[PDB]
């Protein structure tokens, strides 16, 4: 029989949709070498060249459907034994331009997961890619040169015995795009910023141990004669005094055989090491378990008594700087039947209650 | 965040589903030479072969789908000016063997569509590719190795300019698949057959043009030393005599520019032609008009007395034999501005409240 | 295999075998059995397995 | 292990009921148990497709 073809419903412009085995569009198999480094790029393309050659059941409706509404779940199965672990980060930024750091710095800020494989069996997370909208396409992503990248920023502290592969898969949920937008507004409930606050590494011993990371956060991350930045740490650097309840993230990077115990506290930098006084201050203990790679410190506005610089001169020493620093100090010694430093991660999440003044003019450098 | 693997939808076994657009697995490119025959194969594949090199929205759903409960729509996008006319048929045999037949005759008889592109501009039908079940797969139609088959049953009455496409579009829709089976009760409401009755030709002019067509349909159609051979054809002969309303479709082949009355009529052998009182006899005229390629005769049981021989001996003369014939009698005369004969074909769809009586021994050959 | 249309069970490592300590990752599979179960026909047999 | 082992097997007798377990020849049937031995599968250690 015959029928009318202007009628029929060939201009379907709904999104992908359906279970997870129907909006699966790739797979990509990402190589952990057996002896990798930190610092160290496993995988750098354009998540568009993520489906090139690819053939699972959302595949060809993903590079033909015009609007997308929905998030791109990203999911890594990738484990091994708990006699080791290390630190991957996943990470997704809108953009690069010509010979791009890939420092784990630069690359954190917009979306990005970070796990432990020793920890979790498994780790997954969805993001928006286009960033200030609530939808996107594939054309949008392969003009727009949308960039994922795979980092290793803590190496195998046991090495296994051969080469290891992560397997990412990539689908379409059905959550809702939400746009992430920095704007000018002095008084915000919630900044986002990702700035990683920097790798600690503790030796095993029976030193005392204690690192300190500056909270004038603003004016990038050092390097040679350089500096490197985000974009959400160059947004807070916009105003000249802030304050507001830090959240952070400090996770395990070594294996669960590699023990400490980690006081956190904020104090000023004229504070010495070889004080052994630091638990008159306020402070929280970290232990970690076997289990857990993973845990938020926050830090009220009654630990601060004014507003505090966002940027410092570089030339400033510990002895004379008026800003908070936040301490890390080992409780009691590091330790472990295994050798291996006990490396770990802070990462400033966010300010809530952020609490922007004035305008900075500026300072070149970071520390 | 990390999650339960065993837990996801990753084993969705739901058939392919959703609009037109989306449950669309192949399309494909049949070509109708300028000069054409009748009983000339277009296209000749497998079923499965269908799909090879595609990239349609269900097309790896389709081959990955283990169960599927639709059916599969197939649609032809095909015209030609009013001036022609053709017809084609597309047609689904659940398989074949070694130097098979493609006469019309014998293709028909499962599930096909007819149609003259002169008149209709497109033509679409659903079937289900395992006839005696109600789901099928990929690979049980791959190993199973269904048949389609692209043919034309009576040429271009006026040839186009160049050469044509037809395009096939293989979908899946959300209908039922009905199982479609034959089986020895006597008495039935519906026996599909499917037969095909003949292709009459009628040339054009004043002469009075009669054709027979016997209702003694069993034992196949004829050949060289040989005769052709359906299932549905050879399963009504199981029955010595039979009888039952007779629903004929009668269809249009040539072009709606030659023009032609047809009266039908049930009648015996013996009534010669020119014999000019067929119009004594209870009948049918049947006047095409240009968009019309298609109408059903139905013969009551008021029609017949008695039930009549499902064969007869291939040597019985017109004279002596006591089975009634369909006659196709020019009413006035076949005309038109332009050359051409008026091809018409003739299709006993099946018997309604058929009765069937006694068991046929057998006889070898058909007419 | 090629030729043989009745299913398989495939067992595919999705990512890659892994451990600190050499080993193989041997794992067991064992038909508990078939949950409304339906035999066909008389199977007048085969003689050998695979 | 360093050393070898023992698995100390302890005999004891339940106050469960003894149920029989029969096949039959009924071509439809609810649960027909088999503890049918599929195969042991080893996967070496790597980064090789395995597929079994």
């Amino acid at each position: 029989m015959e029928q009318n073809l202007f009628a029929l419903s060939l201009d379907d412009t709904s999104s992908v949709r359906g279970s997870l085995l129907d909006t699966k569009f790739a797979q990509t198999r990402v190589l952990l070498s057996k002896a990798m480094a930190g610092g160290d790029v496993l995988l750098d393309e354009y998540l568009y060249d993520v489906v090139n050659g690819q053939d699972f059941r959302a595949t060809v409706a993903f590079l033909r459907t015009h609007v997308i509404t929905g998030k791109i779940k990203v999911t890594a199965t990738t484990n091994i034994s708990d006699n080791s672990g290390c630190c991957l980060m996943l990470a997704i930024n809108s953009g690069v331009r010509g010979k791009y750091s890939t420092d784990v710095y630069t690359i954190c800020s917009q979306d990005s997961m970070t796990w432990n494989p020793g920890c979790k069996k498994n780790f997954s997370f969805t993001f928006n890619p286009n960033p200030c909208g609530d939808s996107w396409s594939a054309e949008m992503i392969s003009r727009s040169r949308v960039r994922m990248t795979v980092i290793c920023v803590s190496g195998w502290t046991l090495s296994p015995t051969t080469d290891v592969i992560a397997k990412l898969d990539w689908s379409i949920v059905n959550e809702k795009c939400e746009p992430t937008i920095y704007h000018l507004a002095d008084c915000q409930n919630w900044l986002p910023l990702n700035r990683w606050m920097g790798k600690l590494t503790f030796p095993q011993g029976v030193t005392s141990e204690v690192r300190r990371m500056p909270l004038s956060i603003g004016g990038g991350a050092g390097a040679t004669q350089a500096f490197l930045a985000n974009m959400p740490n160059s947004w807070i650097s916009m105003w000249r005094y802030f304050r507001g309840e830090l959240h952070f993230e400090v996770t395990k990077m070594s294996s669960p055989y590699i023990k400490a115990t980690v006081t956190f506290l904020i104090a000023f930098g004229n504070l010495s090491d070889a004080f052994g006084f630091y638990e008159s201050f306020p402070h929280r203990i970290v232990q970690f378990a076997e289990v857990e790679e993973k845990c938020t410190l926050v830090f009220s506005q009654q630990e601060f008594v004014t507003a505090w610089s966002t940027q410092v001169n570089p030339r400033t020493t510990l002895e004379a700087d008026g800003c908070p620093y936040l301490y890390a100090i080992i409780h009691d010694s590091t330790t472990g039947t295994i050798s291996g430093d006990f490396n770990l991660g802070v990462k400033l999440v966010g300010i809530k209650d952020f609490c922007g003044i004035g305008s900075n003019p500026g300072i070149d450098g970071s520390r």
